[PDB]
């Protein structure tokens, strides 16, 4: 498995990479959509353009891509 | 291989929390993108190229969850090693 | 022993057919948040409005998925 | 004749032309409202659904409310 | 060449007339239902929120008389 | 004479042909959103006043045929 191991460890680091990316997108998004809300809504000041809050989900997306660290084999086997 | 199998079995349960989560983020922007693109054109009926577009992801959202669910058949043979 | 890591291969697959989806999804949400930006302005015009570019991200997820293979 | 012919054509078209605008000024209300309600339900339920996007389609036909134009009169 | 263009022109049109006939009905239905939804919908709210307006009268009617005019633009033998 | 028409016509029929598919589709898919909630509505009650589906399959099974059945015109 020594070999079988690494595959696991490797087929792992990649994921967190994603996870990173994922919670990385939304970012700009919640922001963009959060400004166009504030600008569009702001035009009206001559009916109310709602807002979006998704922060909580995002930082809970990393704490995980940070957890998956330990699921990585230890390389004590033999 | 006491921690090994586990470690793996672990990886899943964390990952799976990501997918479920993620969706919600997405189903959370889908509403308000669709909500605002609806208050926009409303303010307008009050000029044509100014059409407020819609967004549907539900089926992209739905796919992630058999995916998060079915993983529950991957988990290694806990007590049978 | 075939049945040992069997789950494994089978596992990695699924996770893959997720970021695909995940990315297949964002581009869209990406495509409508931008439009409405265009539309708006064109109201004050005919007050900025940010744009966004998740592209490289929408890109790499797919790749980060071919690695798994 | 002839001038009665082709002209009875320059009719079939300007006729079509309106139906296409209409067949697309209602469509854009059968989404402009299926997306108004679809909403509320959710907006309610909270205290699943789904929106409608048919702009590719609705503009496509609207675009043909022009090109049939280089298909009218003649001499 | 021309002694057979009438036909083409001919049938060529009568069809379009029912496709658009078709379009007047169909579109018509989704006008009802959608309101037999804001209905169910709205009706729920009392037992603010409000499933709203949907009057696409115009269109179907218009699509109708356009349906009546084309036999007119039909070359006559 | 007509050789700058018998094609302006053969041309004419196209934009039209392809305005039917855009029609159907414009409802074939919108058809769904209406019977979608037409049930998310029910379930909002079921468990706890009527959701009528919608059925325009034929209307959407017409517009398409008047399309193929239009190749006899050249």
């Amino acid at each position: 498995q020594k070999q079988i191991a690494n595959q696991f460890n490797k087929a792992i680091s990649q994921i967190q990479e994603s996870l990173t990316t994922t919670s990385t997108a939304l970012g700009k998004l919640q922001d963009v959509v959060n400004q166009n809300a504030q600008a569009l809504n702001t035009l009206v000041k001559q009916i109310n353009a709602s807002v979006v809050n998704i922060q909580e989900e995002i930082d809970r997306l990393n704490e995980v891509a940070k957890n998956l660290n330990e699921s990585l084999i230890d390389l004590q086997e033999l």
